[PDB]
């Protein structure tokens, strides 16, 4: 509500001014001219009504009306000229604050702290920015001045109104508040439904993503049905609620179609009244009512204007703010410079992230770096070299440490902008630009030469061509891409690849060598400089850093990853943390380091060295006859009856200039008007009542039939890619609220239009069929050939969607790059490329779109007054009466305005009927396995052994049909005893159940007591097993229920029976609800004991005749490890149940029976190479159990 932002904004008052302040002193009346270039235009309609009335009355009496026609054509034109002065200015003032808070973020996102890059990562930004925009670019334009329009016009025909009569009005407009209070309490009572259904849909949401993705342990214990009761009992409560909402939301709607025509009847009855007691004419009638209506329509059109206005000022103040932050580390030019820089000096170099606060990197940074010198440098995989490069560029600062230099001044006394100048630098990547090749080497030295005249004095600007391409050769010729450079085509000419795509890399490194070499600086610095070089070329970039011209005043810092090439060294700081803080290990020169000790430097040196599909819908929707032609009738009768308010209105004015039997023909037409409301009113009801009752029985069948299919699905339709949880999910519900929000709603709308535009303009043709032909002419030829609205909305949204569109994407990429030079070269780089282009076609887009808006406004006025003239033209020369002309007229115009209002509410209708057929397979696609499908033996649980059996095995994913897993694999598990498997681990071993679950199928043969096991009705295949996962999963169901999921049928006796063996049945009788405590989303309210204890407790309800573990204790304390492996030999001690394991300590494999093992002499398999070892023969061959025991 505006009251609500209005309210809000009264405490901090943003400013109203605040967009219109990015502009010069020209543009502060430019605008102030469209002021009154739209309050003049307002004073329009007070004159066409004041002059309506008068008109009826000259044409029903005989007189003319030719002076009216040519005053009121006049003032036409100058309205359609005063529309066509604001866009051209509005749009114009638009485009210019627009440009300019573009440039200003931009300029802006430049200046952030280095801590900020790090927050806000990058493209989210360019993600944001033109989001805000397209909230002011069609917020402030020619919809701001259309309020003032409305209000000028309201003013005067109120004003007017009252002048020419008071008590009338006043006695009318007494039925409006009762409208507004009617809208305030139904609203409360909508939002107050709204809310609770939009309560019991997350659920909803929640009982599909977490079932989609723990979808194998669903399968397993064939829980299947379980979840789609609690779908469909969360899925009544949103229908209903959601259809009491609807149901107030139509009410409301189908009520204010009928007390206006209450209004209009009691107008005209005291009207009447107030004219027999006079003894004020009637053409003085006509006109109040028309303008107290027309009046407070402009309240229900200026709102939605100002809404959007309060939007754009908060996204602008949204964004003033991000304009306004400062960062800590400021490129100004206040600080002082050494004449050069001496002995940078470092003492415990303190930082802690500003993100988390309690981690800290360094202890003890501290040596000297004076000109003059050579180094080499190495650091491990971890140090963090990151952050001493970021703070020698001083993108952080310590929080104890000290960047002394010269052992008189700070970094802080310093010139940033001087610091980076004297500092090249080169990084680990060669993430560059695509200007060219030569661009990114003489556009560095513009941060010094900017010095030459930033002080002396824009001459600037005119430097830039000055450095021409001399040192791009010995630059190269250096570095040795002089050779390949001087052989392709386009030597310095064909551009460094999109964000460099095109060229090699380390070449690009070369290009970043030449950048850090020619700038100049005193200090040349080089940060992973050859990480990964080859030999010769690495060696050759060696002698030219180490020996470039004047290297007796430098400071040849190298950090290289490659220990082969730290040959050459004043001093070799190599650090170490071993954790709170690094401090140098190592000190040394190359020769006497390695040789010292038997160190850290010591190992490294050592190491390294098509319709039926929609008829589908349409048959679903033919079946619910009770509610089909209830709406027939409905839009019957509004079709039928709204017409005949048109001609029941003329009747009214042809009577009304007979000052003889008025008394009674008023009492008779009022009251038809009466009773034509009350049917009004009821049918506006039960129109927008049964739509949303259809809307909601198609989607709550389609989602059932979805939801139902996908679970009984194969597991390699689930392998894919593109069967996502989050695309699945995202279907279900966006696509199914369109086919009910675009469909439903466009077969009712057309069946309504269609009954209007054939009853109407049939029963005007028979009144005066002259008129009607000519009216139609003029309407197709308006819409059909000439859509203003149309052509206007496409060719705004065509050039809306948008090289700035393209260096300013790749201008964030290399956010890192553009800090080694380049600042303000493409702050005005893309003024330049925006400005040049924006005009030339700006100019004939914009005449072309206020033209086209100027002619919009101002074309029924035409119409109308021709309209008049053509019928004050016949009747002269008696060819046809008046009334006829009236009752053609009427009907036709009242109807084309009633269908034009109506029609404006169609939802998205072709995206939907496309989404249908991208998603009507998957609710009748096969899956070839169907827990359903009965046809087999039944394994009665009671002659049962467990003996399984492997003929031969040779198995492969689809994924990857290259990689061999199974080479012939061969063993057996006779009965009731332990087979533990050891093998490599990650050599597939937990993939065996997955064949024996049948959640794939076959080029390999298992057998079940000798017994193939595509015979088993595979339903009870599963009934006879349980597994147990790395780690379990706990749906957002009870304990109970949790427990008890698989099998439904049990009692809570036997969940604490069960619930002993894993030892975890005191911890729930700790706290209330015991069984009844609801655990959190996939189990993140537990711990993982307690997750395992009560899965164990879960396989163990079922009385599995056959157990599957895998990882059985990889991170549980010792204590619930051996209470569970208790359970398992007490469990193995009994009969009447085959075990499998897969285990990771000898402690459990001891009691193993037989010990079969798998291998992977090369990666191409595995197959069986060990057998009987049991604990007592561990290697009387080659094995890995000996390696497993003595290690373990
Ligand atoms: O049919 C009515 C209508 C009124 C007026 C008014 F009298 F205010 F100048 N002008 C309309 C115009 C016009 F072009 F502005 F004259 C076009 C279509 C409908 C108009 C309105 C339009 C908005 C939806 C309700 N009917």
């Amino acid at each position: 509500s505006t009251a609500e932002l209005f309210r809000k904004i009264k405490n901090e008052k943003i400013s109203f001014f605040l967009p219109f302040k990015c502009l010069p002193a020209q543009h502060r009346k430019l605008l102030f001219i469209s002021f009154v270039c739209a309050v003049l235009s307002g004073g329009t309609l007070p004159f066409f009504i004041s002059v309506f009335g008068v008109i009826l009355k000259n044409m029903n009496l005989g007189d003319d009306i030719n002076p009216i026609i040519l005053s009121l054509v006049s003032i036409g034109l100058v309205q359609f000229i005063l529309s066509m002065i604001s866009s051209y200015c509005m749009d114009v003032i638009t485009s210019k604050i627009l440009k300019t808070l573009k440039l200003e973020y931009l300029r802006s996102v430049f200046y952030q702290d280095g801590q900020f890059h790090d927050n806000n990562p990058g493209s989210k930004l360019r993600s944001d920015l033109d989001f805000y925009l397209e909230q002011v670019s069609s917020g402030i334009g020619t919809k701001f001045i259309t309020i003032f329009t409305y209000a000028s016009s309201f003013l005067g025909l109120y004003i007017w109104s009252l002048i020419k009569n008071a008590r009338l009005t006043l006695c009318i407009t007494c039925v409006f508040p009762l409208i507004y209070v009617c809208g305030v309490i139904c609203n409360k009572k909508v939002k107050l439904n709204k809310k609770t259904s939009l309560l019991y849909n997350n659920n909803t949401m929640s009982i599909i993503e977490e079932a989609l993705m723990g979808i194998r342990t669903v399968a397993s214990y064939c829980g299947e049905k379980t979840i789609l009761n609690k779908f469909n009992l969360s899925e009544t409560f949103y229908s209903k609620y959601i259809l009491k909402a609807n149901f107030v939301e139509a009410l409301h709607i189908g009520l204010i179609n009928g007390l206006i025509l209450v209004s209009y009847a009691f107008g005209f009855w005291y009207g009447t009244r107030i004219i027999i007691n006079s003894a004020f004419n009637g053409a003085s009638v006509i006109s109040i009512l028309l303008g107290v209506l027309i009046s407070m329509f402009m309240l229900t059109i200026i709102l939605p204007n100002i809404t959007e206005y309060m939007k754009a000022l908060e996204a602008t103040n949204s964004l003033y703010e991000i304009i306004n932050r400062k960062p800590l580390v400021e490129n100004n030019d206040d600080g002082e410079t050494l004449p050069n820089i001496k002995k940078i000096e470092f003492k415990n170099v303190r930082f802690h992230y500003d993100t988390r606060k309690d981690v800290e990197i360094y202890k003890d940074l501290s040596f000297t770096l004076k000109e003059g010198k050579t180094y080499a440098f190495v650091g491990e995989s971890g140090c963090g070299k990151s952050t001493i490069l970021k703070l020698i560029e001083r993108l952080y600062d310590p929080t104890e440490g000290d960047i002394i230099v010269n052992d008189s001044h700070n970094l802080k006394d310093i010139n940033l902008k001087w610091w980076r100048s004297k500092i090249g630098v080169v990084s680990q990547d060669p993430l560059l630009f695509s200007n060219s090749i030569k661009n990114n080497i003489k556009y560095s030295l513009y941060s010094l030469k900017d010095l030459e005249a930033m002080e002396n004095y824009l001459e600037m600007k005119k430097e830039y061509q000055t450095i021409k391409d001399s040192d791009v050769v010995d630059v190269s010729k250096k570095v040795l891409i002089h050779d390949f450079v001087s052989s392709l085509p386009d030597k310095y000419d064909t551009l460094v690849g999109s964000n460099a795509s095109k060229l090699s890399g380390g070449q690009k490194q070369r290009i970043s060598i030449a950048r850090a070499i020619m700038r100049n600086p005193k200090i040349l610095i080089l940060d992973e400089a050859t990480s990964s070089l080859d030999n010769k070329s690495e060696y050759l970039v060696q002698k030219t850093i180490n020996n470039l011209k004047g290297n007796e005043n430098r400071i040849t810092i190298i950090i290289a990853h490659r220990l082969s090439t730290i040959r050459y060294a004043n001093t070799i700081f190599v650090l170490s943390n071993r954790n709170e803080g690094s401090y140098i290990i190592e000190q040394g020169t190359h020769d006497s380091l390695m040789k010292n000790k038997n160190g850290i430097y010591h190992l490294m040196i050592n190491n390294q060295k098509a319709p039926n599909n929609l008829r589908i819908i349409y048959k679903e929707i033919f079946s619910y006859k009770k509610d089909v032609t209830i709406i027939f009738f409905s839009i019957l009768v509004a079709g039928g009856l709204y017409p005949v308010f048109a001609l029941l209105y003329a009747r009214y004015v042809s009577t009304l200039f007979d000052f003889a039997n008025l008394e009674y023909n008023s009492n008779k037409y009022s009251i038809y008007i009466l009773l034509i409301a009350i049917a009004m009113f009821i049918s506006e009801t039960l129109k927008n009542y049964y739509n949303n009752k259809i809307g909601e029985k198609v989607e709550k069948t389609m989602k059932r039939r979805l939801f139902e299919n996908i679970l009984y699905q194969e597991m390699s339709f689930f392998d894919q890619d593109k069967n996502t949880p989050g695309v699945l999910s995202a279907h279900i519900n966006r696509d199914v609220h369109l086919l009910k929000t675009g469909l439903v709603n466009n077969i009712v709308i057309f069946s309504h239009f269609i009954m209007l535009f054939l009853v109407s303009m049939v029963m005007s043709f028979y009144f005066c069929p002259i008129v009607a032909a000519v009216l139609t002419f003029i309407y197709f030829i308006n819409m059909r050939v000439f859509a203003v609205r149309a052509r206007l909305t496409k060719s705004k949204e065509i050039e809306k969607k948008e090289d700035p569109s393209f260096l300013i994407q790749e201008a964030f990429y290399n956010m890192h790059t553009v800090i080694n030079y380049g600042l303000e070269d493409y702050f005005c780089n893309l003024i330049e490329k925006a400005i040049d282009y924006k005009n030339k076609g700006q100019k004939r887009r914009i005449i072309v779109n206020a033209a086209l808006w100027g002619f919009s406004q101002s074309a029924q006025l035409f119409i109308n007054s021709f309209a008049y003239w053509f019928g004050s033209f016949l009747i002269k020369r008696g060819t046809i009466l008046v009334d006829d002309f009236m009752k053609s007229l009427f009907t036709f115009i009242f109807t084309g305005s009633y269908a034009g209002k109506l029609m404006s509410l169609k939802g998205d209708s072709e995206n939907a009927k496309l989404s249908f057929e991208k998603y009507y397979p998957l609710m009748i696609r096969k899956s070839n396995i169907d827990v359903r499908d009965d046809g087999g033996i039944r394994i009665n649980k009671n002659l049962i052994k467990g003996k399984v059996d492997i003929k031969d095995v040779n198995f492969r994913y689809i994924s990857r049909p290259n990689v061999p897993i199974y080479k012939n694999l061969s063993f057996t598990c006779d009965s009731k005893k332990t087979t533990a498997i050891v093998g490599e681990t990650g050599s597939g071993k937990s993939t065996f159940m997955n064949l024996l679950l049948r959640f794939y199928d076959l080029n390999g043969e298992i057998l079940l007591d000798d017994i193939n096991i595509c015979d088993y009705n595979l339903r009870d295949l599963r009934n006879l097993f349980s597994i147990v996962s790395q780690e379990p999963m706990l749906f957002n169901m009870s304990i109970y229920e949790n427990i008890k999921f698989g099998r439904e049928d049990a009692t809570l006796e036997d969940v604490k029976r069960v619930s002993k063996f894993a030892a975890i049945d005191e911890f729930i009788e700790s706290l209330p609800n015991k069984y009844d405590t609801n655990v959190g989303p996939y189990g993140k309210s537990l711990s993982g004991g307690q997750k395992q204890r009560i899965a164990i407790a879960r396989a163990l309800l079922r009385e599995p005749k056959i157990l599957l573990l895998d990882e059985a204790t990889s991170s549980l304390d010792s204590n619930s490890e051996k209470l569970i492996e208790k359970t398992i030999v007490d469990i193995k001690d009994k009969a009447d149940k085959t075990i499998i394991t897969i285990a990771h300590r000898i402690a459990s494999i001891k009691r193993s029976d037989k010990i079969v093992v798998f291998n992977n002499p090369d990666r191409n398999g595995t197959f069986v190479q060990s057998h009987g070892t049991h604990d007592e023969l561990l290697s009387a061959q080659d094995g890995i159990y000996k390696k497993y025991v003595k290690l373990a």
